[PDB]
């Protein structure tokens, strides 16, 4: 890693200009624990997490450390702020609501996209780590749309999380892998139907619950799928929906492991 | 609160032996304690009582607790009968029930006798009285647990801890996340009676097995999950009823173990209301 100045990180993101980019400022999104903004470090483009604690910067620092992967965002240093290398695609979340005119994600990209964020859980896994973190907005996206995981703050060899992609043991407190597999299966929903993991003025409000209305047949999986893709075929959507409702189960035992999850989701474009 | 009496901290003080907190049986005044905070035996009127020491949002759990137990009076509730705030700290006083708590019984705590399987029945059908009219009165009580079901001379169930009852209902849920009784609505933060029904699943089943609703010590840590093991056929009901009772016919027990289940769905709309859990637990 390298040091940077707070000086030099405030230069080249126009003093943490806070407006959008689409404003001209230098926001390019932000969560509960910072925001995130475009740099410019002389011919470079570089994204930098002002994080808005300690602890978070601190263990983002350890396990980025300790964790180096092809499906992992690669961070360049730190400050608080965190410099990452940038991502020019964005977040999986701002590619499936189609945020700043892209073009919606083929069906064949978002498998492989699930392909990818499923390889670097495995890292993770294999790593004895956990994420407790992964959402589609913490899922970046290179000039290939190679997937990317990022946000590394909460990770870990006091429950906190996002709300709507958390396990119920997870809310309970348990410090598994588990967690991160149904984090993931809400993660897969998403791509499958564009929809945000949680929304108050629908029902219902979190999308991890359209697998009950699914297996109550008060919807169906049709009524779900994302609309703005043209390639999906039924066979392999089903497939990733069978990946996503394993991963979904209430009780952590009962979910696939994530070496399962990635020979379910190979089969399903195999 | 006009429904009770205004006590002084100093008679509280007095009466308590100045809140000796030594347990009853080595001559001290201190029966229990919880996140609450520690429940004392003290006198009012020449008649023993229950004195509950608090340890601003403290304040709002006492003139709720005042303000529920105002309200609702039955069978199956504790009754107030005073509080204290013009000393040193926030007293609630209570009739005193003499058999302690449902966490105390199942655990024989200092030696007491195992409830027997028809006392354990009438406790859980009382509770769910006590439940349903809470939930009548459009309340959630929101801490259903088995140290605040309290048990008079004949083991009748009585509800305590008003202090984080609701009286009205809320469905947003949290953003960011910042137990072993709770529901996963409830942990996401919606405030309804379903998430009373789950924590009475997770009372019921410490009813059927003795044990405590988290064991750190213990495969699985929280009772709940002993529902997954049943359902695989890795255990057997039988191989989890509390083994110190002896008139406990398998039938019964596994008719209740059938309500804790039903109680105890992930999700709130499968779960049954107050009124079907007490129908079943008539039908048990
Ligand atoms: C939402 O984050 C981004 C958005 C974009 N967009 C901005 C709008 O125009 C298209 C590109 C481009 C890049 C990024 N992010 C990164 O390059 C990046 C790199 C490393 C970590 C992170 C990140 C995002 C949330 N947590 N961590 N983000
Ligand atoms: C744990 O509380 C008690 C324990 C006992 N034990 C204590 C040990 O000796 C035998 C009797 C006897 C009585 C009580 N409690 C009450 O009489 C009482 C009455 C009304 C409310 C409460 C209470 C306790 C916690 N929340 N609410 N407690």
């Amino acid at each position: 890693f390298h040091s940077f100045s707070f000086y030099e990180l405030k230069n080249v993101t126009n003093n943490f200009d806070e407006r959008p980019i689409s404003v001209g400022g230098n926001k390019m999104g932000e969560g509960g624990f910072g925001v995130v903004y475009k740099g410019y470090v002389n011919n470079t483009t570089v994204a930098v997490k002002k994080l808005a604690l300690k602890q978070q910067f601190d263990q983002e620092i350890k396990v980025m450390a300790k964790c180096q992967h092809e499906n992992l965002v690669e961070l360049l240093g730190f400050s608080l702020c965190l410099v990452y290398v940038y991502m020019p695609n964005g977040s999986l979340l701002d590619r499936l609501s189609c945020l700043d005119g892209t073009p919606p994600l083929s069906w064949h990209m978002r498998c492989k996209i699930a392909q990818g964020a499923a390889n670097g859980i495995n890292f993770l896994h294999e790593n004895h780590h956990i994420h407790r973190n992964i959402k589609s907005a913490n899922i970046l996206l290179d000039e290939a749309f190679t997937a990317k995981i990022s946000d590394f703050g909460l990770a870990r060899a006091r429950i906190v999380g996002t709300t709507a992609y958390m396990a119920p043991e997870a809310l309970r407190g348990e410090i598994t892998p588990k967690s991160d597999i149904y984090s993931f299966g809400v993660v897969l929903l998403e791509i499958i139907t564009g929809l945000p993991a949680v929304d108050e003025h629908r029902e219902p409000q979190l999308l991890l619950d359209i697998k009950e209305e699914i297996e109550d047949e008060e919807k169906t999986i049709e009524d779900y799928i994302d609309k703005k893709m043209n390639d999906a075929d039924s066979t392999s959507v089903e497939a990733m929906y069978s990946v996503a409702s394993q991963c979904l189960h209430e009780k952590k035992n009962k979910r696939p492991d994530i070496k399962k999850v990635q020979q379910l989701l190979q089969e399903m474009t195999a």
